[PDB]
DNA sequence: AACTGCGCAGTT
DNA sequence: AACTGCGCAGTT
């Protein structure tokens, strides 16, 4: 099959696919975690992240967009640290990791991240899918800091700029290469009957 | 001085 | 809940 740990592209899975459920995501390997917004460990790095929403200042400019990092609690009680998903994506750019941030000097040679965008982005991005989720492609680090928010608290902000072959699914050559492959919404088997007896009774 | 086990806890 | 990092703890 493909090892948890593994960095770069699932083979068999092109840019432009879209699962309709994160579990659908998972199944397929792109990107595991059920629920949570990033995979990696905190001695290897990031392997991919979702988009949801959460921070308001996070702005998605389709080709390069930011981030932030979790924790803070246990409602913001404590700044962030530079532990486990945060410090795992702090890997992934190629620089020495740092506590005060860092930018990669070439952030082309940092890991591989693959990106998925949920729907639930579509308030704030005019990027994220209509509905379900869709695979963009390859995102590298390109520089991550910390920002105090109107919490006062200390938050990991990082930029992924894109850096996969395969064209943004949301452009002509896009858009193209989708039909090409013939890529559709997927919904998850007996789904459309279970959701078919909801409207019913 | 450490091996180790029951245990609170943040992260996902 | 699962899995981890490991205080504080009773055992070696």
């Amino acid at each position: 099959h493909m090892p948890a740990n593994h960095f770069g592209p699932i083979p068999g899975v092109p840019v432009g696919t879209m699962w309709r459920f994160r579990v659908q995501v998972s199944e397929s390997g792109v990107h595991r975690p059920h629920v949570a917004g990033i995979h990696g460990r905190s001695n290897d790095g990031a392997y991919s992240l979702v988009l949801a929403g959460g921070y308001e200042d996070d702005v998605d400019n389709g080709n390069y967009f930011t981030y932030t990092g979790s924790g803070g609690r246990d409602g913001q009680s404590s700044d962030q640290k530079l532990t486990n998903n945060n410090r795992a994506l702090a890997l992934n750019c190629h620089s020495p990791i740092n506590e005060k941030g860092a930018e990669a000097e070439d952030w082309r040679q940092g890991k591989p991240v693959r990106v998925v965008r949920n729907m639930k982005g579509g308030k704030h991005s005019k990027y994220a899918p209509a509905e379900g989720n869709r695979y963009d492609g390859i995102y590298k680090v390109v520089k991550y800091w910390p920002e105090r928010g109107k919490s006062g608290f200390l938050v990991w902000r990082y930029l992924l700029r894109r850096d996969d072959t395969e064209p943004e699914p949301w452009t002509r050559e896009g858009k193209d290469r989708t039909r090409q492959l013939g890529l559709t919404m997927q919904y998850p088997e007996g789904y459309l009957e279970a959701l078919a007896n909801k409207e019913k009774s």
